[PDB]
């Protein structure tokens, strides 16, 4: 496979929406999913009141063991220090993406969102079967609003120890989701009390796209390696931003995700190959980097909005929220595929045999060690006046892949190398400056005397060995 083949495959990963079918099910766009997850139309600002900020209180009440909650469960207790710590991180992860402010109040004071443990389904009888539940805003029962109550079965080790059992942390984020107005992404009516993924309303109702789902990411071809996302995923972000608006103040500086992170978020950071990230990135400004340098697996990194990446040996585990521009990416020691976007991108392959694709804008490309391939598929990739730079080219080892053009022209003789331009479309010209150690690659794609494509290359290039055409 060419570099271009790999780029094309990553660009078309998890295509969705526009009426297509997947797994015999309707595919929804990110937007459609956000709307469907919020189909009850309930918010803390009112029924069908969307897009407005909200300020909410939360607490950890000191529930009495023999008391019975509204759902009939008993053996109640207050959240432990560990549970409180993890719940606050879950709250923060929702506040990061939408215009929600959370303020803690005292255990005995009325609060919008509450957290409690229960252990028994009836007095003296421990429940080992259930996990957790919560009430959406404006859930009126016997005259009282149950909205905001969240309840967890502390007999489950993950609920008791969410700091070391990542399904517990996910459960906290999920149930807070309900408390804010999110539903499961389907009702699963056809499953009649024993539902499976086969009963979804839309194909992207899986844990790849939403932590409001209970269906494995494997149903959509994801693979999270036995781990569970801590924080809102791509379609959860669409949902909650529909409800309370997008948080334009979040991470507006130059932000590094992954290794060497300055996010101050556990779920956006790692300090070792064994620590695997799973996240959907929301970022409201600045020059940002996906630093996945410390992973040894073969990775695929796509910097386009709404797109999925294969990071740290997982599949479809990293994504970028709608409306977000991430500028830079750093691969690991594996053989990576790294795809930029229309902005200026710094792309670094690291060790391994990498494929780099800057796309539009003026990109800076570093293959690193290994046999790397730099791919181009439009004159606008590297326009004169905004040229890409390949900073580390090694002749006989690295390659420039222009193969898209002859494939599109269906002619082996469209791109070809000449010693001087004649105005004929397809002509490519190399010019080497031994004094500056810079090679210019100029191509006349559009058919003018002046070329419309110019790549600047640090290093010599050997035309006999270094191209894929
Ligand atoms: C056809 C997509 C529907 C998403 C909006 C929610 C409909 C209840
Ligand atoms: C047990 C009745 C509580 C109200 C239920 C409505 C939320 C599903
Ligand atoms: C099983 C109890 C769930 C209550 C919220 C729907
Ligand atoms: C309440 C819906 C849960 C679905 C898990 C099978
Ligand atoms: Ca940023
Ligand atoms: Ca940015
Ligand atoms: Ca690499
Ligand atoms: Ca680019
Ligand atoms: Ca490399
Ligand atoms: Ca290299
Ligand atoms: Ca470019
Ligand atoms: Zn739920």
């Amino acid at each position: 496979t060419t570099g271009y083949d790999a780029v094309d495959d990553l660009l078309h990963y998890h295509e969705r929406g526009n009426g297509i079918q997947i797994n015999g099910k309707d595919s929804f766009s990110n937007e459609q999913a956000g709307l469907f997850i919020t189909r009850e139309n309930q918010t803390w600002n009112g029924y069908k009141v969307f897009g407005q900020p909200v300020k909410l209180t939360f607490s950890f009440p000191d529930y009495k063991f023999s008391s019975t909650n509204v759902a009939g469960d008993t053996g109640l207790s207050k959240f432990s220090a560990e549970q409180q710590q993890q719940a606050k991180l879950s709250l923060q992860s929702w506040a990061d993406v939408a215009n929600i402010t959370f303020t803690e109040v005292a255990a005995g004071q009325k609060a919008n969102i509450t957290f409690g443990n229960y252990s028994q389904d009836r007095p003296g009888h421990y429940d080992y079967g259930t996990q957790a539940y919560a009430f959406l805003p404006n859930t009126i029962w016997q005259g009282q609003d149950l909205g905001g109550q969240t309840w967890y079965n502390v007999n489950q080790s993950n609920v008791k120890h969410p700091a070391t059992e990542d399904y517990g942390r996910q459960t906290f984020t999920h149930e807070i989701g309900h408390a804010l107005g999110l539903s499961h992404p389907g009702d699963y009516n056809a499953g009649e009390g024993n539902p499976t993924y086969n009963d979804v309303t839309y194909a992207e109702d899986t844990r790849q796209f939403s932590l409001m789902s209970y269906w494995s990411e494997t149903n959509t071809g994801g693979d999270n390696g036995g781990h569970y996302a801590a924080a809102p995923l791509l379609d959860d972000i669409a949902a909650i931003q529909h409800l309370y608006g997008a948080n334009l103040s979040t991470r507006t500086g130059d932000t590094v995700y992954g290794f060497n992170s300055n996010t101050g978020r556990d779920f956006l950071s790692t300090t070792s190959n064994s620590q695997k990230v799973i996240f959907a990135a929301w970022d409201a400004g600045g020059n940002d980097t996906f630093d996945f340098s410390g992973y040894t697996a073969n990775q695929r990194i796509n910097l386009n909005e709404k797109s999925f990446s294969d990071v740290g040996g997982l599949k479809g585990n990293v994504s970028i929220a709608a409306g977000v521009t991430i500028e830079n990416a750093i691969g690991g020691s594996g053989n990576d595929v790294i795809v930029g976007n229309a902005a200026n991108n710094v792309l670094k392959g690291g060790a391994g045999n990498d494929v780099l694709f800057g796309g539009g804008g003026a990109d800076e490309l570093w293959g690193g060690a290994g046999k790397d391939i730099f791919v181009f598929s439009a004159a606008s990739d590297s326009a004169p006046g905004a040229s890409d730079w390949i900073r580390d080219f090694q002749k006989g080892i690295d390659k420039i892949d222009l193969s898209f053009f002859n494939k599109e022209a269906n002619s082996s003789d469209f791109i070809h190398f000449v010693d001087h331009f004649s105005g004929t479309a397809g002509e490519a010209l190399l010019s080497y400056n031994a004094s500056s150690n810079v090679t210019d690659l100029s191509v006349n794609i559009g058919g003018h005397q002046a070329p419309d494509f110019l790549v600047k290359i640090v290093g010599q290039v050997d035309v006999a060995t270094d191209f894929i055409v």
